[PDB]
């Protein structure tokens, strides 16, 4: 009520790096339209610090921030559009991946080659992308009788690095079948890969999520499932705009694509 | 002095993400060692609100955060290192990068290669890495009699890639011979170049700085000056918590070494 800082807060989790920067691009030529400017925020403990006498409204994708502190701000007057998970409280709006159309992009691709099991790099738990993604991966799966192990992760490079020293000590199956959540755990896969006799794409096959642009320039091209980042920051910061005008901002999706690549001869 | 939150707060510009990742990692790591956590914070307006009744110290790697910001911040009690500047102010220390040894290890081979004339696309003209970089690229290059012209830019990825389109449009030598002063300006070089008849590392030369990932793996391999990115931060966070201890926490250096690349053959 009392202050317009014409600012957004845009709470980041940093793990997806490999998408941030044409996400961030997307939001700052979507809020320069209506004279509005960002500032973002990553950690841990960033939920902890809003400035809520200096920012407007907020636009989260970040797992960690949690939905009770997001209720709050929502009923303290600020406007918020959420990029990680759904909601029904008022003064919140959704722009989501769809996660469901993205997973059954790439899991189609494991059942068209007549995989003998798949690895499934999941996220963290609790987090709704990883969840929907797995919700869709395991049904098809076993819709075609294929077996699968899920496999903990947490978004980051890391993770994927320590996944795949933990599926190849153990004996699998004869190529390595993997879909990883992000494209991120999967770079952390080839890096692994690369201190070992295994050959990508030949011994070990993967498909990511996100399309960075690191993916697109590896040895071989990691396969993954594409959206336009840019329009997804674009819809969020004109759905936090007409949000907190009052106007009509419904929740949207953004739509997915399979990207062929060599990491999964397909 | 009412306050300990074991919080650093971390200043970034949001250019630098070919090299953050692998910086805040290293904060990470340092500051965990000591129970501290760190929030990082991005944006033109990120400096008007510090919560310094949440944050007991900065990092600052962010040119347009003003140095006037960061003396009033450092005389309210907030322990401060800059990574992009230099200070005599008490309760500041300086971790730089050696831009002097790097520009002068780019320089040098555009001389043993005998450039006609060199392009230096250089980042914010106020930003003291640009300024080093310039000052010892301009001296070396009048010392070896190579003319030159400074192109603008700004560290960001879509000012290399207007830079190229400007260069490209006036009549330049037989090879264009580039040093860009980050490795996101020359990606951005490389952007028009796919988009000409010219041919990378041909008929337009490049070296970079900062050693990107993506640097490594785009075609052909980005020539640039690197450094331990992972070490920067770590020694960031050490300097920031023997800072704020009181104790001896003298400014450093990070050097640097140049990798060779088929988008300079030298």
């Amino acid at each position: 009520k009392r202050r317009q800082t014409n600012i957004i807060g845009v709470y980041l989790a940093d793990y997806g790096g490999s998408f941030y920067g044409e996400l961030l691009e997307g939001i700052k030529k979507g809020l320069a339209l209506f004279d509005y400017e960002m500032i973002v925020c990553s950690g841990k403990k960033s939920h902890l610090f809003i400035p809520e006498k200096m920012v407007d409204g907020a636009i989260i994708l970040d797992w960690t921030f949690p939905t009770k502190e997001i209720e709050k701000f929502a009923e303290r007057g600020h406007s918020i559009v959420v990029l990680d998970r759904t909601t029904e409280h008022r003064n919140i709006r959704q722009v989501l991946l769809d996660n469901r159309g993205g997973a059954t992009q790439a899991i189609e691709q494991f059942v068209n080659v007549g995989s003998k099991k798949v690895l499934l790099l999941s996220g963290p738990e609790k987090g709704y992308d990883s969840q929907e993604r797995l919700a869709v991966s395991t049904r098809e799966l076993t819709r075609f009788g294929i077996p699968y192990e899920i496999i903990q992760g947490d978004f980051t490079e890391p993770s994927g690095y320590a996944a795949a020293k933990k599926i190849l000590s153990q004996p699998q199956t004869e190529p390595v079948d993997v879909f990883a959540f992000n494209d991120e755990m999967a770079i952390g896969v080839y890096k692994y890969v690369a201190e070992t006799n295994y050959q990508m794409g030949k011994d070990i096959r993967i498909i990511g999520f996100d399309n960075s642009e690191l993916g697109a320039f590896v040895q071989p091209r990691l396969a993954t499932i594409a959206y336009s980042k840019h329009r997804w920051g674009m819809v969020a910061a004109e759905k936090i705009i007409h949000l907190m005008r009052g106007e009509a901002a419904e929740s949207e999706h953004i739509y997915t694509r399979f990207i062929e690549g060599e990491s999964f001869p397909s």
